[PDB]
């Protein structure tokens, strides 16, 4: 059978908070089967844990945050993205602050992390959601997708008129039958406008942005003096942030993600519509990984 996967020692980062700029501490831990990922405020008295679910998530304004009263965990996206690209189904996450450090602004820190701490196997069926039927859901012309498929898929559209982005692909989609998360996806940085970066730091937000962890655009050109890791930086960004929102569902994904000009809120809109909805989704074991339509090998 495809087993449920923890990490298989504790391993520990330190960076700042996007938005905050507070310098804080990671910790990824083991758990037990069936734990799922939780994240704990371990600066906090009492200690707060909040689950990596989409029930949990209170803002989404150009990131996820988890809430629990007036307990936030800011910022999980890019962690959560590595975790769904390694298959991680349990882990304990420590942070000594509200916001998960940046680091260069991808997935590709937590990655090194985990494969450095070695992954687990654990006695226990792996459990996949897969989709059964489509669901949607819109704001505007910005729209989130989920549609059946044999496998695993993110696909993603992104649609900029301003000169730097004339000519660029800004769409892929990806079949992670034959596409490597780690090698693909995952060191694709964040990326900011000028004037949104500009907007925010005149309010005293996004403290910790830096041109060493985010790329920087202005209506005509990439700032970043080395330009971008992949061709399609930014719209694998936009697929890195869907994967890392799609882990809330609690499971990996047997199905297709579509997104159009999509963002945090409206990918975590889309989970909770399609938890919601039971005809249209269900929950599958593989006794027999070969019969799978996915390989996490
Ligand atoms: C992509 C989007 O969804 C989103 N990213 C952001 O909203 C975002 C916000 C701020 C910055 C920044 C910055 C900076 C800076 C700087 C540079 C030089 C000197 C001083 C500061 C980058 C991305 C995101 O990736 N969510 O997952
Ligand atoms: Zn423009
Ligand atoms: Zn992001």
């Amino acid at each position: 059978m495809i087993k449920q996967r923890t990490l298989k020692n504790i391993i520990r980062a330190t960076g700042v908070g996007l938005h905050s700029g507070e310098k804080v501490y990671l910790t990824l831990k083991p758990a037990p089967v069936d734990t799922g990922i939780v994240f704990s405020r371990t600066d906090l008295d009492p200690v707060v844990e909040i689950p990596a679910r989409a029930e949990n998530v209170g803002e989404t304004t150009m990131s996820t945050t988890l809430v629990k009263g007036d307990v936030k965990v800011d910022t999980v996206e890019h962690l959560l993205s590595a975790m769904a690209g390694l298959g991680i189904d349990n882990a304990y996450v420590e942070l000594s602050a509200s916001e998960v450090p940046i680091m260069d602004g991808s997935a590709g820190p937590f990655v090194f992390l985990i494969q450095s701490a070695g992954l687990q196997e654990q006695e226990a069926a792996k459990k996949f959601i897969r989709i059964k039927r489509e669901v949607s859901v819109e704001e505007g012309d910005k729209r989130a997708v989920f549609v059946p498929f044999d496998g695993f898929k993110v696909s993603f559209e992104i649609d900029f008129d301003h000169p730097v982005f004339r000519g660029r692909t800004q769409q892929a989609s990806v079949d992670f039958s034959s596409t490597s998360f780690v090698k693909e996806v995952s060191r694709a940085r964040t990326f900011g406008f000028m004037r949104d970066i500009e907007y925010l730091r005149s309010q005293n937000l996004a403290l910790g942005g830096s041109v060493e962890n985010a790329i920087v655009v202005d209506e005509n050109r990439v700032l970043n003096e080395d330009g971008l890791r992949y061709e399609d930086e930014f719209v694998k960004h936009k697929i890195l942030d869907a994967i890392g929102d799609l882990y809330l569902l609690g499971n990996s994904l047997i199905g297709e993600f579509r997104g159009f000009k999509s963002g945090h809120a409206l990918n975590n809109q889309l989970l909770r519509t399609l938890i919601a909805d039971k005809d249209a989704w269900e929950v599958v074991t593989f006794e027999d990984a070969r019969t799978a339509p996915i390989s996490y090998m």
